RNA sequence: AUAAAGAUGAGACGCGUUUUAGAGCUAGAAAUAGCAAGUUAAAAUAAGGCUAGUCCGUUAUCAACUUGAAAAAGUGGCACCGAGUCGGUGCUU
DNA sequence: ACGTTTGTACTCCAGCG
DNA sequence: GCTGGAGTACAAACGT
DNA sequence: TCTCATCTTTAT
């Protein structure tokens, strides 16, 4: 029944926790430990830490399904063009298919001859010599009309299918246009013929420099209006350059339309605002738009084609061709140069594969930047580089075909090639005829953002409906999926649930039923005086639905002297009218119904009051999709009430934005009585003109029942659950839930009892904490209260008063800025009470402090600061590192080449690692000891063994699955169960004098005990490393200098408690003895470097992994324990999340 | 209202890696030496799973024991003197 | 006595734009 | 980056 | 690297 307080201090890696009392005293308590060991009773301290690894991020988690959702989809590409090519396939090649699925196989292994491609090895030279890359052979299908072999036709067709390109660019992209300049010319005399008054002049500029050069679009489009001699990039010539390029210009200051009128030629909108503009000007100036579309397409496929189109209709192979030739050309020119005048380094750059060379470029890993690093210091110390040198600056020697420049490839390129195969191939196989926009198809069909996984039901992220049951193809994707309902339900499964009502959705922002809420309720608050009236009036409703009906029906935005003249003077006759309750600037406006009667051209629909849900809907249309034929879809059902024009002009605008009060809370929830819905009641409430916050705080009112009736429904969530929907990030949400967890266990040590001050530092997520934490307290006022405090309040009681905190030393500083975080916070609340509201120099002046009224133990002034520092050097803190099942990825990503080992593991099942290669380090989950007998020797005796055997996470599952049946495939024979012990990582071990060791593995161990430094070389650590510079008075911090200075004996001191905990618990002989050698020769260094290498010595004692340490300029490599073999037959201790409750395990009983 | 950042989800490219294909030639018995060539493709890209889908598979949660279908619940006196990882003393239980 | 096993110390390595 | 896996070279220790 | 949606939080 002892008054407390608990401090916490939260981290991303780390919470500290600790029990203040009334006297600021820690309370020591003797705890019962529970297993098979001879300890039974701890005195442990009510003061620790908890450790644990950060939480991840579900980006990455996102990043790896969606790589294989595209691995799926693009097996299922090569699937459905073998399906089609597989019937005619049988009949030319038989098992050519099968041939290509077993090319990743050796000899032994295959099924058919070792050829892909054609089954023997004359014609697969003969083929090669041909086509030395496949650019050859799709330059000759597009190119050549002689019937090829249908092998070859399919070769080139599935290079192009599974390598397709993106499709950033929506329309169409004609290929036979790609000279800027002469495009420039065709766009300057346009604008001349349409033009006369300002013909625009460009003769002599270097268009193809300008335009396709490689520095930003708008600083190209900055240059370009530079060189143009008086003209402007906002003018017409500037708007149609920055169309051009891509930049979105705004045409409506230019045609004076007072419309925005944007035309972006990557939309696939475009066609449809050309459309528009045409129909605002005309069609005179369609030819200079369709020229800009013309020198839009040169501008973005001469930067990629670089090479002529009038001789070939494709155009890419014909580069990745020159490509292929110049690189050739050049290396002959190079073998020849470095023959004749560098003989000696010809088997470093052509035959040496470690190397930088062209070995290396081509054998080894080197990519194109370090080849260019490594072989233009051997062009420059030779003669006749200089062609190889302007192609090396220019990033154009020796270029490969698979580079990382065709990442700007569209698809459209891919698709003309492919069209151009088909149209070529047609007439000798009917079957590419009769299947040729299946195939387009097959390239040019990408699943929609707004549609789900295509999936049944059996997914977690799937939100897309069926309109039938039949498989989804890429033809009849548009019959088995509605896309409308899929688009709004993608929009829908993020959008935000109303707080009062959670089951129910939220409007669009630019809804008109939200708008006349926001409309009236900052109407109900207008206050209005006027000469001849006492007292100023809340306006009645006839006079609020008037304003409404004039100056809001009328005007967009409507201001004071609208309102004062034209109702109160125009109207009601006052003139002398002041105001209150509101600015000049109304903050709310009824912009949808403006805009849709601009639409509509009608003012009798929108007045009317059961039209409104189809209102309503219209909006949700508008809000909801962003593809064009989208919206038109769910138009159409309406299409009877409007013109086309109309209707086009509402399919032409878009509203963004999400509110947070639902419709059911406006025209829905009603009085038991009156049955009126709160919009009613805001229309006509009376003289009280009350607003929404007090009609859902309204104790008459049913709508504070229904409400709270709608928020229990459900019974909120869990702990873990109600932690997820917070904000912020997963790493400080893992943090709170260890601390909620935390004191949740402390108030269960204590008998039960809660503390009146729950003291926490790490704003908004600060804010969530305690109300969380406040929550799960008081169960409504504060029996317990919550307070928040900051770094700096800490970090100034340590800087003042000589409490600093060297992190370095030890893992007790969590714990210790935990217990100090009680002690001020409860400081505080005693010193002030009445500066509660900003938290739920008193450290000359009393000894004991006090308020004046009941400051019995505000801060003493003796007493409390010795209970502080005797708490600040108490040995033993329960720092506790959470054990953890490691999950994630099995083995690293690399796939490592073929070697006889056993530590390879195999990428399939047929794959024997030997052969194929495969992945090699593996990741344990856990650690399981086995008691069991092993046959050993040639003799296969049963000798009995304990060993830790690790489970990896690929393995989890199949041991989970049945322990017995996995120990015995593993070896081990006679396998008793009931010892069997699952050790996750970060399992603690007791060995012998206090000798900590906790689990990293089945081969590694951590250091696991903690040093527990004398306080006062702290503080001299501190003071000497400058530890945050020096905050005390100069006064002050030159007797700290002197306490520096001449507290020398305390580094030797240091230097011989780090030697003596290593030689007792961290077994590490040769790094001790450079320690000790490595301080004896920098022992007349200044003090304060001295002391700051000290502080990285520490790094040999910390709590962890072990890890290298650099003592000035000497470096140590980490002591690493790189086998368990030692905790086998040591004490296995089971710790809470605290670490009071404990349960030892001898396993040398075992 | 604007901007930035973060979180979550979906749709897409490009590259890398791996095994195989792209008959290396000459002088020797070989070791090896000299020369020629090099730019591409297929397949896989977590093993795999069943619910067999253009699905899912690397996030969060996780001391022990007991009740357990699980979720979850239950399981362990206090005070004082001190301090090298917590020890000792007394009483109740 | 001597031939396989475990410790010890050192090195390199880790899918990305 | 961290820190755990793997290979290498070499010696001490165990076991036959 | 690319495209898109939803939300929150902070600063102005």
């Amino acid at each position: 029944d002892k008054k407390y307080s608990i401090g916490l201090d939260i981290g991303t890696n780390s919470v500290g926790w600790a029990v203040i009392t009334d006297e600021y005293k820690v309370p020591s308590k003797k705890f019962k430990v529970l297993g098979n060991t001879d300890r039974h009773s701890i005195k442990k301290n009510l003061i620790g830490a908890l450790l644990f690894d950060s939480g991840e991020t579900a980006e990455a988690t996102r990043l790896k399904r969606t790589a294989r959702r595209r691995y799926t989809r693009r097996k299922n590409r090569i699937c459905y063009l073998q399906e089609i090519f597989s019937n005619e396939m049988a009949k030319v090649d038989d098992s050519f298919f099968h041939r290509l699925e077993e090319s990743f196989l050796v000899e032994e292994d295959k099924k058919h001859e070792r050829h892909p491609i054609f089954g023997n090895i004359v014609d697969e030279v003969a083929y090669h010599e041909k086509y030395p890359t496949i650019y050859h052979l799709r330059k000759k299908l597009v190119d050549s009309t002689d019937k090829a072999d249908l092998r070859l036709i399919y070769l080139a067709l599935a290079h192009m299918i599974k390598f397709r390109g993106h499709f950033l660019i929506e329309g169409d992209l004609n290929p036979d246009n790609s000279d800027v300049d002469k495009l420039f010319i065709q766009l300057v005399q346009t604008y001349n013929q349409l033009f006369e008054e300002n013909p625009i002049n460009a003769s002599g500029v270097d268009a193809k420099a300008i335009l396709s050069a490689r520095l930003s679009k708008s600083r190209r489009l900055e240059n370009l209006i530079a060189q143009l001699p008086g003209e402007k990039k906002n003018g017409l010539f500037g708007n149609l350059i920055a169309l051009s390029l891509g930049l979105t210009p705004n045409f409506k200051s230019n045609f004076d339309l007072a419309e925005d009128a944007k035309l972006q030629l990557s939309k696939d909108t475009y066609d449809d605002d050309l459309d528009n503009l045409l129909a605002q000007i005309g069609d005179q100036y369609a030819d200079l738009f369709l020229a800009a579309k013309n020198l839009s397409d040169a501008i973005l496929l001469s930067d990629i084609l670089r090479v002529n189109t009038e001789i070939t209709k494709a155009p890419l192979s014909a580069s990745m061709i020159k490509r292929y030739d110049e690189h050739h050309q050049d290396l002959t020119l190079l073998k020849a140069l470095v023959r004749q005048q560098l003989p000696e380094k010809y088997k470093e750059i052509f035959f040496d594969q470690s190397k930088n060379g062209y070995a290396g470029y081509i054998d080894g890993g080197a990519s194109q930047e370090e080849f260019y690093k490594f072989i233009k210091p051997i062009l420059e110390k030779m003669d006749g580089t200089e062609e190889l040198l302007v192609k090396l600056n220019r990033e154009d020697l020796l270029r490969k075909q698979r580079t990382f420049d065709n990442g700007s490839i569209p698809h459209q390129i891919h698709l003309g090639e492919l069209h151009a195969i088909l149209r070529r191939q047609e007439d000798f196989y009917p079957f590419l005829k009769d299947n040729r926009e299946k195939i387009e198809k097959i390239l040019t069909f990408r699943i929609p953002y707004y549609v789900g996984p295509l999936a049944r039901g059996n997914s977690r992220f799937a939100w897309m409906t069926r309109k039938s049951e039949e498989t989804i193809t890429p033809w009849n994707f548009e019959e088995v999926v509605d896309k409308g309902a899929s688009a709004q339900s993608f929009i829908e499964r993020m959008t935000n649930f109303d707080k009062n009502l959670p089951n129910e959705k939220v409007l669009p922002k630019h809804s008109l039923l939200y708008e006349y809420f926001t409309v009236y309720n900052e109407l109900t608050k207008v206050k209005y005086v006027t000469e001849g009236m006492r007292k100023p009036a809340f306006l009645s409703g006839e006079q609020k639905k008037a304003i409404v009906d004039l100056l809001f029906k009328t005007n967009r935005k409507v201001t004071v002297k609208q309102l004062k003249e034209d109702y109160f003077k125009k109207i009601e006759c006052f003139d002398s009218v002041e105001i209150s309750g509101v600015e000049d600037r109304f903050n709310a406006s009824l912009g949808t119904y403006h805009d849709l009667l601009k639409i509509i051209k009608d003012k009798d629909f929108l007045d009317n009051e059961e039209n409104e849900d189809i209102l309503e809907d219209i909006v949700l249309t508008l809000t909801l999709f962003e593809d064009r034929e989208m919206i038109e879809e769910r138009l159409k059902t309406y299409a009877h009430l409007f013109d086309d024009k109309v209707m086009k002009q509402l399919k032409r605008r878009r509203y963004t934005g999400w509110g947070r009060l639902s419709r059911k809370l406006i025209n829905g929830i009603r009085d038991k009585q009156s049955g009126k819905t709160i919009l009613d009641f805001l229309k006509s409430d009376g003289f009280a003109n009350r607003n929404f916050m007090q009609l859902i705080h309204d104790d008459s009112l049913t709508f504070k029942e229904d409400i709270q009736k709608a928020q229990v429904s459900g019974q909120g969530d869990s702990l873990h659950e109600h932690i997820a929907n917070l904000a912020g990030s997963p790493a400080i949400k893992k943090g709170i839930l260890q601390t909620v967890k935390v004191v949740d266990e402390l108030v269960k040590v204590m008998g039960r009892h809660k503390p009146e001050n729950i003291v926490i530092e790490m704003r908004q997520i600060t804010k969530h904490v305690a109300q969380i934490l406040d929550s799960r307290m008081n169960t409504l006022i504060r029996e317990v209260k919550v307070i928040t405090l900051k770094s700096k309040l800490v970090s100034d009681f340590r800087k003042d008063f000589q409490f600093y905190k060297v992190r370095e030393i030890n893992n007790y500083h969590h714990a210790h800025d935990a217990y100090l975080n009680a002690v001020v916070g409860t400081a505080l609340i005693k010193k002030y009470p009445k500066l509660e509201s900003e938290f739920v120099n008193f450290f000359k002046r009393p000894l004991i402090e006090t308020n004046g009224e009941t400051g019995e133990i505000v801060w003493d002034k003796g007493r409390d600061f010795a209970t502080v520092r005797k708490v600040l050097s108490m040995p033993q803190v329960n720092i506790v590192k959470k054990t953890e099942v490691q999950t994630g990825g099995f083995s690293k990503e690399s796939i490592l080449p073929k070697r006889n080992s056993d530590k390879l593991i195999a990428r399939k099942k047929d794959w024997d690692p030997k052969k194929y290669g495969g992945f090699d380090s593996p990741t344990v989950a856990y650690s399981v000891l086995v008691v069991a007998k092993v046959e050993k020797g040639k003799s296969k005796k049963l000798k009995s063994v304990k060993e830790l055997l690790g489970i990896t996470i690929m393995e989890r599952s199949s041991f989970e699955k049945n322990p017995i049946d996995f120990l015995e495939a593993k070896g081990y024979k006679e396998v008793k169960k009931d010892l069997i012990i699952k050790l996750p990582k970060y399992s603690l071990f007791e060995l012998e004098n206090g000798r900590k060791r906790m689990l990293a593995s089945a081969g590694e161990l951590q250091k696991g005990n903690e040093l527990a430094l004398p306080s006062k070389y702290v503080n001299f650590l501190y003071l000497a490393s400058h530890y945050e510079k020096l905050k005390g008075s100069p006064e002050d911090n030159e007797q700290k200098q002197l306490f520096v200075e001449q507290h020398k004996h305390y580094l030797d001191e240091i230097i011989e408690q780090i030697s003596e905990f290593s030689k007792r618990v961290i077994l590490a002989d040769a790094n001790l003895d450079k320690v000790l050698s490595a301080y004896n020769k920098h022992r007349d260094k200044p003090i304060r470097e001295q002391a700051e290498n000290i502080i990285h010595l520490f790094t040999l004692t910390n709590l962890g992994a072990p890890a290298a340490f650099k003592y000035f300029d000497t470096t140590i490599d980490r002591k690493r324990y790189t086998s368990t073999k030692e905790v086998l037959d040591a004490t296995l201790i089971h710790q809470s999340i605290t670490g009071l409750y404990e349960t030892r395990i001898d396993l040398s009983q075992l």
